[PDB]
């Protein structure tokens, strides 16, 4: 039932619309937001603009995971626990932990109305060191990343090692630990890994309009 009915909704094309509301620092932000993609072979676009607090005094890079569950490729064999929620979708709850203090709690909400996937994003981000790569904007994008998931109650849980890439040519470590929870039962995979790479693939002079890339492909475990 609920993988024929999530088959049915999530099609091979899909468009979404984002609102975020976040705070980094206690600086107040809002970005508004739409993209498209290929949910079954797991790529997907995204243009974001910033509506309020801009430009923004920290790195694009601290919000673009926060920009879309629905378009991971799976193999044959693993149920797809995103796809599947649908038409009434899922939640999550994220928090993002960075080497030098840096701390971020990011909340989400995915709806399906009138056949477009709605993306609710709420961020609050503290103890980032004001001196430090993410408040001087002296990241530049996401290595690619392997989010470990396993299935407890009805709900995912994901793990991954994350690594910003710094203008100097540093790595800036951060562990990302989220709750994926479906708004219906599902059919539950067993554990699996996600490997993604995402993007920055075009922004304006002050990244007050910026524009996303993001591949996800789930494999097993060996």
């Amino acid at each position: 039932d609920p993988v024929s009915k999530g088959e049915a909704v999530i099609k091979e094309f899909m468009r979404f619309k984002v609102h975020m509301e976040g705070s980094m620092n206690g600086h107040e932000f809002e970005i508004e937001g739409e993209g498209e993609g290929r949910p079954y072979e797991g790529t997907q676009t995204a243009k974001l603009k910033v509506t309020k607090g801009g430009p923004l005094p920290f790195s694009w890079d601290i919000l673009s995971p926060q920009f879309s569950r629905a378009f991971t490729k799976h193999p044959a064999d693993i149920p797809d626990y995103y796809k599947q929620s649908f038409p009434e979708g899922f939640k999550w709850e994220r928090v993002m932990n960075f080497e030098d203090g840096g701390a971020v709690t990011v909340t989400q909400d995915t709806s399906l109305e009138d056949g477009t996937l709605i993306y609710k994003v709420k961020l609050r981000g503290t103890n980032f060191p004001p001196d430090g790569p993410v408040m001087q904007k002296k990241t530049m994008g996401w290595e690619a990343s392997t989010e470990r998931l396993y299935p407890e109650d009805g709900v995912l849980k994901g793990d991954i090692k994350m690594a910003l890439r710094l203008k100097d040519g540093g790595r800036y470590l951060a562990d990302f630990k989220t709750t994926y929870k479906a708004k219906k039962p599902v059919q539950m995979p067993g554990a699996y890994n996600v490997d993604r790479k995402l993007d920055i693939t075009s922004h304006n002079e002050d990244y007050t309009v910026v524009e996303q890339y993001e591949r996800s492909e789930g494999r097993h475990s060996t």
